[PDB]
Parts: structure tokens; sequence; C-alpha cells
DNA sequence: GTACGCAGTTCGCG
DNA sequence: CGCGAACTGCGA
């Protein structure tokens, strides 16, 4: 099993390391003979002479062109003539690409900034996390000594927590009895115990919640002002700290440092992403926060640190245990993309569909267009029109059916065979034709999208039959995650299409997707009114839902199975409507905004402020119930007295404080933003105050008694004191509580008014 | 990764 | 000094 690769250089040149799991065994495999390279597209092959002599400068040794080579490839699948460039080490390419670029005989170049060890994955077809292969994994944590308004890793650590299979145990310096405290003499000491239980269990894995951006960054400040080698890799090197957008990285070599905070930030939609948070909704276990105030009360009285030793190996504990979770997720997605578990748990989206690209197009001989330079990314902001949204019916409905697509735009792109190389282009005699925007794809050849994105529908499906008919557990369960990766990949190639920074953006492919979806989604909606007497309700971009007036249920189900069959003898391709469910009532509030009931009782609801992080527990706690009263029990009297009594406990300070936390992320820096509100006018207190606040930081405030604008009375909730602060009741009542259930109780007749 | 939509805060204008 | 526009966050 590939585990992951870079290089390092010998005697000038680069030699790639494959860092590999087999049969038990870490192995480093050695490449020498992989050489850097672009491509180059010439005006005349004559003036690869002249390339040829181009030279620039590294450190202080000219960089030269050390080998061409004329090959011939595809670009958006039509033949092209390129020069491939070959150079001598990799930190040759951003030295002297842009000297080529600019000759006046190179019209342009391509395949310039792809990072040589994953070149080298690609091109030599190499797939990591593949494999029976059983990882070895290791997590840990660090408590460190903090003071307000202190330079970062100006303190101490305190504890050093770690945790596998056979447990968690706390490294720390001063004496705390708990069997699972390991007790040292001095922070160095604490450090280099660290290092040797790290070594002696050597697992493949470092297991860390948000260990990119604090706790190896802190190790490394302590160890550097300590004198201390923090030799983690498994060929004795340091960590490396790496710049990776705003934030930073942090790798270990011959392991895998795997960082849960982006990986559940961008697999699960939380109110917060404290370790707190994300266990206990992982779990449903609660873990108690000790925070960084009672750490330093608790190591400089000496009173009561068993509490921070139970909090710091519970750190480790939780955080091994989520490890556990989510890597074998994230292993099959690398495997997927092709790239390491390192890169791919740190990467967004459209990267992660970008690799994939570039690993398709250098298997089919076709050359990759390149990032837009600021030119063409100030060209490409113009934007268009996306999905249907009908006008809802508002109000309360019964014997609702819901019916959608299956894999609206997925099965558009691969029927209508929506692809940049595909796009009006001449000389076919097969064309689908975009209805509004006009666009032309032949049908002649699969796109390349297509052709990917049909092999993967496919593939998924083949992966579902496995399941079924396999005995073993354990590949069952990564068949599991492999197809669940391979549906959120194909549902990402729309979305990229019009993604900016794409390398095969297009946006006449990604409005020819939209257009046919709205075109298709119409058509269903004006057929099943006009010829089966429905009334659709509602309807968003790939669904909708109706029901027949004054039938009763089972009329409708029936009635829906029947223009179903209907339906889909028109529909070409991969489209497919099929039957989603059966409400016995549901609610439309406006449009993105209900909520329905099935005949189990199970509420379900989209857009409505009882999902969202920055609406307050008791106003979400409220509409829930009202909810409840209405769709469940047919009680609108029992939903108002509700209401009553809710405002009632918030005017009489009876509402546990906890329930009136908004939060709210910085989306940018704090210096871009326009206009104050709440969580900025919060954060910038806190930045005042030597708190690191990044886009994704999550606010979490209360707002408290007093008048003026909310941003002014709103405090960070790990602040409120109860005694020193009151919240503020009216506003809970008027601007939290009653909006969240006027727009459901006055469909009914009752205003505001009626409900306090 | 995309467009579409609601709606709460704040501010400024007439 | 009520009303709307700008700004903002987060919801297929």
């Amino acid at each position: 099993m590939i585990l992951d690769t870079d290089y390092i250089t010998e005697d000038g040149k680069p030699v790639i390391r494959i860092f590999k799991k087999e049969n038990g065994e870490f192995k480093i495999e050695y490449d020498r003979t992989f050489e850097p390279y672009f491509y180059a597209l010439l005006k005349d092959d004559s003036a690869i002479e002249e390339v040829k002599k181009i030279t620039a400068e590294r450190h202080g040794t000219v960089v030269t062109v050390k080998r061409v080579e004329k090959v011939q490839k595809k670009f958006l699948g039509r033949p092209v003539e390129v020069w491939k460039l070959y150079f001598t080490h990799p930190q040759d390419v951003p030295a002297i690409r842009d000297k080529i670029r600019e000759h006046p005989a190179v019209i342009d170049i391509y395949e310039y900034d792809i990072p040589f060890a994953k070149r080298y994955l690609i091109d030599k077809g190499l797939v990591p996390m593949e494999g029976d292969e059983e990882l070895k994994m290791l997590a840990f944590a660090i408590a460190t000594l903090y003071h307000e308004g202190e330079e970062f890793a100006e303190g101490p650590i305190l504890m050093i927590s770690y945790a596998d299979e056979e447990g968690a145990r706390v490294i720390t310096w001063k004496n705390v009895d708990l069997p699972y405290v390991d007790v040292v003499s001095t922070e160095r000491e604490m450090i280099k115990r660290f290092l040797r239980v790290v070594k002696e269990k050597d697992p493949d894995v470092l297991i860390t919640y948000n260990g990119d951006n604090f706790d190896f960054a802190y190790l490394k400040k302590r160890c550097e002002k300590l004198g201390i080698n923090f030799a983690l890799g498994r060929d004795g090197s340091e960590p490396k700290i790496q710049r990776m957008g705003d934030r930073f990285a942090v790798e270990v070599k011959g392991r895998i440092h795997f960082d849960l905070y982006p990986v559940i930030r961008r697999t699960i939609n939380l109110p917060t992403y404290t370790l707190e948070a994300v266990y206990e909704a992982v779990f449903g276990q609660p873990k108690e926060k000790v925070y960084a105030e009672e750490i330093t009360t608790a190591w400089e009285t000496g009173e009561n640190l068993e509490r921070v030793a139970r909090y710091s190996m519970e750190d480790a504990k939780v955080t091994y245990e989520l490890g556990k979770e989510f890597l074998p997720m994230e292993a099959q997605l690398s495997r997927l993309i092709g790239q390491s578990l390192w890169d791919v748990s740190r990467s967004s989206t459209g990267n992660l569909v970008e690799w994939f690209l570039l690993r398709k197009a250098y298997e089919r001989n076709e050359l990759a267009p390149n990032k837009p330079d600021e030119k063409e990314l100030a060209r490409r902001r113009q934007s268009y029109e996306g999905g249907y949204v009908k006008e809802p019916e508002r109000g309360l409905w019964e014997n609702i059916v819901y019916l959608d697509f299956r894999s609206l735009y997925p099965s558009i792109i691969i029927t209508h065979n929506v692809s940049p190389d595909t796009l009006n282009r001449e000389g076919c005699k097969e064309y689908d034709v975009a209805p509004q925007v006009g666009h032309r794809f032949c049908k002649d050849f699969p796109g390349f999208i297509p052709s990917l994105l049909g092999d993967l529908l496919e593939e998924r499906q083949k992966i579902k039959k496995k399941m079924k008919a396999t005995i073993d557990p354990i590949e069952r369960k990564l068949l599991d995650y492999r197809q669940r990766r391979i549906k959120i990949l194909a549902s990402s190639y729309y979305g990229y299409y019009g993604y900016a920074r794409a390398r095969w953006y297009c946006k006449e492919c990604a409005e020819s997707v939209t257009a046919w979806g709205r075109e298709y989604i119409t058509m269903t909606i004006k057929e099943i009114e006009e010829k089966y007497g429905f009334k659709v309700i509602y309807s968003d971009t790939d669904g909708f839902f109706a029901t027949i007036p004054g039938a009763d249920a089972e009329t409708v189900k029936k009635k829906a199975m029947e223009f179903l069959k209907y339906i889909n003898a028109k529909l070409p391709g991969a489209l497919e409507l099929e039957y989603e469910g059966f409400y016995k009532r549901g609610f439309f509030v406006t449009k993105k905004k209900y909520a329905v009931i099935d005949e189990e009782g199970k509420i379900t609801t989209g857009g409505l402020e009882i999902v969202r992080r920055d609406w307050s527990e008791i106003a979400k706690e409220t509409q829930a119930r009202v909810l409840e009263a209405l769709l469940k029990d047919g009680d609108v009297e029992k939903a108002v007295r509700i209401v009553k009594e809710v405002t009632e406990k918030l005017s009489k300070y009876e509402v546990p404080p906890e329930k009136l936390v908004i939060h709210e992320q910085i989306t940018r820096d704090l210096k871009d933003y326009k206009a104050t509100g709440p969580h900025v006018a919060v954060a910038k207190r806190l930045a005042a105050r030597g708190v690191k606040i990044r886009p994704g930081t999550v606010i979490s405030y209360i707002v408290l008694k007093g008048s003026g604008r909310i941003g002014d009375r709103a405090i960070p909730f790990d602040e409120f004191d109860p005694a020193k602060h009151k919240y503020d009741a009216e506003y809970y009542i008027e601007n939290q509580v009653l909006p969240a259930v006027e727009r459901i109780l006055r469909a009914f007749g009752y205003r505001k008014e009626d409900l306090r």
C-alpha cells in the first residue's frame, strides 16, 4: 500500500521516495529515473533551438533546459503538437518557466505547476491507499499555559496526551494522582518522552484535532526555545510546517499527519467545530470543556490538576476515536482521487476534482488546460442562470408526494454529452442543443467529462452489487465508503464547470446543464398538472411536491405512480424521475422553506431556522415544537400556547443561557468588512485581545440586556457570567423566537401580538 | 464547486 | 426617523 511520495536531492538530482506499508512493514522505495518536465507550444518548430538556450538562476546555480522532445497530444480532444521540455531538477521549473513562456516564439506553456511527487503518482499510474493493509494510528493533543496578551508559545506546554487502541495516557511535569498520568520533571523531559513514545509505537498515522495550526506549531516553537531535535519523521526528520492558504499545514515524513479539523469542516455541517461539539455530534456522548483560564489557574495554584489531566486525556481519546471513524473514509477518497491522504484530507472540492481530472487527462494523452491568469480570471466573473424555483402555494397541505430526478445534473451531462471538448465542435453528424442558451454538443464520441462521469456512475452501481454479495465485512464497509465518495465526486462536476479557477472551466457547459434542468423540471410540472390533474405545491431545481386536491392518500400515491411510468417513457437517456416519498401533511413557508411529515410521524424540513447555526436554540426548539403541534397533532391552539409559555420563560429569565447562543462564522479578513454586525463586533474585540481570527472561525455569542446596536451588547458566550450579565429577553422574544414561528402561525390568523 | 432565496443588522436619506 | 438599500450569513 502506498502511503505518500516526496523527493529528496542527491548530488543535484531528484530522487523520488515512495513511502509504503506492505505486509505490515514500512518501506521506502527510491526512484532516481524520473525527470521533471512541462510543455511548450511554439509558433514554429525551428524556434526550439532558441528555447533550448534559455537559462535562469536558482540558488546561484544556472538553470538550463536539459533535453527537449516533440510529442503529439490532444487538447480538448483535438490533435496538437508541443515540445516536452525536460529539466534536471523540479526546482528548475518555477525558476525558468516564466522566461520560456515570455519568449516571443512561445505561444504558451502547459502543465508547469504540477508538484513533482504528485506528477510521479499520475505518470506512473500509482494509486495510494490500495490493499488490505492495517495502519497503526496514534492521536495526541497538548495542553498549554496561556496568559492573556502574550505571544504564541511564550508559555510552556503543560501536558501531552496520546491515545491508541490500548488506551490514553497523559505526560506532565507536575504531580497528578491519576493512574494514566506519567509524571516527568520538566517541560523538556515531557517533550522528549513524547518523542520516544512516538518512536517506540512507530505509528503510520498521527491524528490531531487542529494540529496543523495549533499543536505542532506550539511544539516546534517550544522545541526551538528548549533546543530539542523534534525528530518525529521515520527518516528522523522534524515536522515540516507548510503555508497553505491563509493557514498552515504540518507533514511528518514516512507518516501521515491526519488533522481531523479540515476533514470535519468539509464533511459535517455543525453549529461549531470545537472538539467537544464534533465528538458529541458524531458519537452522542458529552465531552466537557476545560478553558485555558481554568488550566492556567489549576497549574498556577496547583489546585485541581486532576480535572485538567482528565480533560487532556479525553482530548487524545476522542481524537483517536474520531480518527478511527473518519480515516477509512478519507483513505477511500485518497484512493479515488489518486493522491496521498495527507493532501486529499486538506484539499477543497474543486482541487479534488482537478487532480482526478489531471490523472485521467494523462491517461488519455490529453494536454491539460492551464489555471486562469488574472486577466482570464476577471473575464470569467460573469454568472449564468441557475435552477428553477417555483413560488410555493404557501400554507398547509395534505396528501403530498415528492418526485425528483435521479442525479439530475450528472444525468444531463451524460445524456447530452456536455463537455468542453464537445461544445460547438464542428464536423459531427449528431448534436444535442441546449434549450434557451443554444449551445450545441456533439454526440459522435463520449466527451471527456461525460465518459468519466458515466464510468463513475457505472462503477458505483457495480460496487453496490458487490457489497450485497461479499461476506467480508471489512471489504463491504470500505466498498461502502468508496461508492459514497464516487457519488460525491460525480455530483461535483457541474459546480466545477462554473468554478472560475478551474482548468476545465466551461461557462457554456455549466449553463447548458442548468438550462436543460429547468426545461426538464418545468416540462414534468406541466405534464403532471395537465394530464394527471395534480396541483404542484412547490418545486426547486430537481423535484417537486404535488397532490390531487380532494383525493385521498391512496389515490394520490397510485396516480403519482401512473404519472412516473408515463413521464419516464418521454425522458431521454439517463433522465429518470422517481418517487421520493409521501407526506401526510406539509407546510410551505416561502421559497426554500418548508416542512413535511411522513406517515410514520417523522418531520423533515428544508431551509427553516431549525437547521441554521445563526438562530438560537430557544428559537429553533420552539419552531420544532410548533411544527410538531401542527403537522403531527393538528393542534394550532397547542402551538400558540407553546410560543406563549416560551416567551413567558424568557421574560422571567428562566431560559438557560446556553439556549441563547448564536453562532456565525467569520468569512473574511476582519479588515475587509464593509459593515460591522454583532459577530464581527465580537470578533474585533477578541482580536483586540490577541485572539486568532481567520476565515472560518465560528463566533459564538449572546445578546445582553441594554439598548443600542445589537453588536454593542453581544459578548462571546464563554465570557457570559450569569451574575455580571443579563441577557436581552426582549431581543430573544422579538428578534429570535417570534420571527421563527410567526411566519407559520400567521397562516392561521395569529400575529406576533397574539403569541406573547 | 454553482445559482437562487430569505431575512436579520445597520445605516443613511428625505 | 420610518423605510429601504447594503451588507451579511447560511440555507438544491
